[PDB]
């Protein structure tokens, strides 16, 4: 009776290291395997709590910039989005502040309440989503389509792989106003009212380029790399740093490549950074043979890159043989899987509320990592809260709630610690100053006043080492 889902979680199980970390929306990785199939292997397999379901809503249901979240933060390995989310993008969508409270379900006179996604299975030169009672026909060139009795023009219709774009009038002959985007593709057509049209959950989902911002959907297919799918399941393999294009120049003209064949080369990459700057990094290509790494070559070092404004790096690199070629950049990021409870002055405490303000003590933690690690380690807060941006109130219909993310480091209570594959223990002891996070607190009430809404303060501790990000695998050429 499963959607694909024991055969993407199962997959995962055989395929990915056993300290990584997979999402899904509303945790239904977790609870599939956890509560139906029976399983653990960590304090935590994935990300949870109603502060995430906030974030990873800003993901799924925005484009653009601010879609950009940061999923690093998180040491975030695999993303699961499920097709059959699009009956709850709804609520995705108000989670994410894309849509207002009545677009979500409708005023206190039930009106105003908007569909948000549809999809519209193919039948045979229509597209048509029964339960809904939608048909587009397209037959002809034209595209019609009628929802319930009325007959409806979206505000535009597009076509993929194709790329045509025809530009409706977004009205319904009911005279109304229909403003709806459709997006239609071989096999499946999707109808999303346009605050969501270009939804990042529709780029994953239903495989529609949505993007509202050129470059955007090329650079997060970078970003983000599907690696299985079973049914209505579909495992993304994330990476805060990828390549979405690799020009090669040939004959004073850039052109762009798809492969590399060994011996001298003259490139140009382009980088995509999902949700947090480049800091200090150092690139290599890693000549795989049987996939095994035959030698690691840097090509260069980018001291810093904006995350929503990258840019392309220049080199030049004289590759020997083997079978693909690996882009790595290695730079501080997180690191560990807490495999217990943390322990604060012999007491059991919460991963994600170690230590209370001013409080100091003794921890203690058992901490996994798939690699031997030389980390310092330190007292990361984490807040995550709402802003009204539109309303007289909280409660007036109008209101939208934009979710954000701030994430700033307290202090190092580790210090060149030796994690060593496989599980660990770190004892230590730290403190956390007294006022830091009521002072943050203030600072928000301070910038926002009545339009903020703080949804979860985090206090946890975080190992942070040089790590390897694979940015994207070619393969040798002729
Ligand atoms: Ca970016
Ligand atoms: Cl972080």
């Amino acid at each position: 009776e499963t959607s694909g889902w024991e055969d993407a979680l199962k997959w995962l199980r055989e395929n990915t290291p056993e300290y990584s970390t997979a999402t899904s929306w509303w945790d239904y990785g977790y609870w599939i395997e956890s509560s139906l199939l029976g399983q653990r292997r960590a304090s935590a397999d994935g990300g949870h709590a109603r502060d995430r379901d906030h974030i990873l809503a800003l993901f799924l249901a925005r484009d653009g910039n601010i879609s950009e979240v940061d999923f690093e933060s998180w040491e975030l390995n695999y993303f699961l989005v499920y097709l059959n989310d699009w009956a709850k993008f709804n609520a995705i969508s108000y989670l994410g502040g894309a849509i207002t409270r009545r677009e979500y379900n409708g005023d206190e006179s039930g009106r105003g309440a908007v569909t948000t996604l549809l999809p519209l299975p193919r039948y045979g030169e229509k597209y048509v989503n029964l339960y809904a009672k939608v048909i587009v026909d397209v037959s002809n060139s034209s595209v019609k389509v009628t929802v319930g009795d009325r007959e409806c023009d979206p505000l535009m219709v597009t076509f993929t792989p194709s790329g045509k774009t025809i530009k409706g009038t977004g009205t319904c002959s009911d005279g109304n106003a229909f403003p709806y985007v459709l997006h239609l593709t071989p096999t499946i057509g999707v109808l999303a009212y346009y605050k969501v049209a270009t939804a990042n959950f529709i780029k994953l989902a239903f495989g529609v380029p949505a993007s509202t911002i050129p470059g955007f959907s090329d650079k997060l297919f970078s970003n983000f790399e599907p690696v299985y799918e079973s049914g209505n399941v579909i495992v993304y393999r994330f990476t805060p740093f990828g390549i979405y294009k690799i020009e090669e120049n040939i004959n004073g003209t850039w052109k762009q490549v798809y492969n590399l064949t060994p011996g001298k080369h003259e490139l140009k990459l382009y980088i995509s950074a999902f949700g947090r700057d480049i800091e200090n990094a150092t690139l290599y290509i890693y000549a795989i043979n049987n996939e095994k790494i035959i030698e690691k070559i840097k090509i260069a070092e980018i001291s810093h890159m904006d995350y929503l404004n990258e840019y392309p790096i220049a080199v030049n690199v004289t590759l020997p043989n083997a079978t693909s070629y690996r882009f790595v950049l290695v730079q501080k990021g997180p690191i560990g899987v807490l495999l217990d409870a943390p322990k604060v002055n012999g007491e059991i405490r919460s991963p994600t509320n170690i230590l209370r303000e001013g409080e100091s003590g003794e921890i203690e933690l058992k901490v996994g990592v798939d690699k031997d690690y030389t980390a310092d380690l330190y007292l990361r807060a984490t807040f995550i809260y709402l802003v009204r941006k539109s309303g007289k109130d909280n409660e007036d219909y109008d209101a939208a709630f934009e979710p954000q993310m701030d994430v700033f480091f307290i202090t190092k209570i580790g210090e060149n610690i030796q994690l060593k594959e496989g599980e660990n223990t770190v004892k230590v002891r730290a403190e956390l100053p007294e006022g830091v996070i009521s002072s943050y607190k203030d600072e928000l009430q301070r910038k926002y006043g009545d339009k903020l809404i703080i949804r979860g303060i985090r206090v946890e501790p975080v190992f942070i080492a040089e790590k390897e990000y694979l940015m994207l695998e070619v393969s040798a050429s002729a």
